[PDB]
């Protein structure tokens, strides 16, 4: 197994990254330096997670100490959706790469299809708690996203988020000048994506794997949720690999070829995470791991699902 994969505007993408949602500004220039120097190359990051100058400063060091050259990383952030507007667009990606101190990212992705009102709250709500849309529509904020390609800001766009409609959207969208390379989703053994991501592979779309660990750390668990950590099915597939169940949470999406992008700030683990490329998990096992699916979905907010572009009420 080859450790980066090819996109559809020729570059390659590193199949392992480093997640940064809930990694606290304080922990986070700390965490990318180790993830850097034990030989992480794939940093996933987004506006809205409030850490990107942080992250920045770690890359910046790594680049100024010659551990690494730019050309080596590969770097993804995500716009956020109160900035779906055309006119918002290339603002939102400068304030970006200003955070992160770059002069280009690798990777942009439309991080939710859904639009929302523009303005400085993230989740703007109405009285009764539901999200305000705007009135944008994704073909117009791909176009935008296009526009960013030919400007030289970014070296390619993609999605997150979007169901096979959605995506359907973008292929037949008049005009289309850069296909998405990327839908990012959530994927795991208790939401496996089979139709999902065999329509993406189909239509020269790579997906990665968000949410690889179950996201035990998302604020809004409940001690009464599934863990896919503790799950003593997967401890036992770890056990005959000594390997770490972690370890095979990460594996299984590779050899589906997928990206993973698990998230750490804890040193030991961002290393243990990296040990992943020195083991086979058979056919066997997994399609014991794809039987454990439940359709459980742990990023899906009540507040959203009123909006037209909510992605999660169609099968897939
Ligand atoms: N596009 C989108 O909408 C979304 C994108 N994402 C991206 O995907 C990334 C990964 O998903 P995320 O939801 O953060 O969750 P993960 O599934 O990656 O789980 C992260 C949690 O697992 C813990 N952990 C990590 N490694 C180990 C290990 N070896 N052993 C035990 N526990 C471990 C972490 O602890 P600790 O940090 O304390 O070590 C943290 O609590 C995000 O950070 C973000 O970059 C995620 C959700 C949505
Ligand atoms: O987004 C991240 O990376 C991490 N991440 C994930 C979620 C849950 C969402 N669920 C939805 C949703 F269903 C929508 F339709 C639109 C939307 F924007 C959200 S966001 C989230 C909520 C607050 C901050 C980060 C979050």
């Amino acid at each position: 197994m080859a450790s980066r994969i090819l996109l559809n505007n020729g570059a390659k993408m590193p199949i392992l990254g480093l997640g940064t949602w809930k990694s606290p500004p304080g922990q986070v220039t700390e965490a990318v330096k180790v993830a850097i120097d034990v030989g992480y190359r794939h940093i996933d990051c987004a506006h809205v997670y409030q850490n990107e100058n942080e992250v920045g400063v770690a890359i910046q060091e790594k680049l100024r100490e010659q551990v690494v050259k730019r050309e080596e990383l590969f770097i993804v952030s995500k716009l956020w959706c109160t900035y779906h507007e055309k006119g918002l667009v290339k603002g939102a990606c400068q304030k970006t790469l200003s955070d992160l101190k770059l002069d280009y990212l690798d990777l942009y992705l439309i991080h939710w299809p859904t639009g929302f009102k523009p303005g400085k709250e993230f989740f703007p709500l109405d009285e009764s708690g539901n999200v305000v849309p705007s009135d944008t529509n994704i073909l117009d904020t791909w176009a935008a996203m296009e526009e960013l390609v030919d400007e030289g800001l970014v070296k390619a766009i993609g999605i997150s988020n979007f169901n096979h409609l959605q995506v359907e959207m973008i292929l037949n969208k008049p005009g289309l000048k850069y296909k998405p390379a990327v839908n990012q989703i959530e994927c795991h053994p208790y939401l496996t994506q089979e139709k999902l991501i065999q329509y993406c592979q189909s239509k020269g779309i790579v997906v990665t794997a968000y949410s690889p660990l179950g996201s035990p750390d998302r604020p809004w668990a409940k001690p009464e949720d599934p863990s896919l950590l503790e799950d003593p099915r997967i401890k036992a597939i770890a056990a005959k690999h000594n390997k770490t169940t972690a370890q095979v949470l990460i594996r299984f999406p590779m050899q589906r070829n997928l990206v993973v992008i698990p998230k750490s700030v804890t040193p030991e683990r961002i290393a243990e995470n990296f040990k992943v490329f020195d083991f086979e998990l058979s056919s066997q096992d997994m399609t014991t791991l794809l039987s454990y699916n439940r359709n459980w979905r742990v990023c899906a907010l009540l507040s959203c699902t009123s909006h037209k572009d909510y992605p999660f009420h169609e099968e897939f």
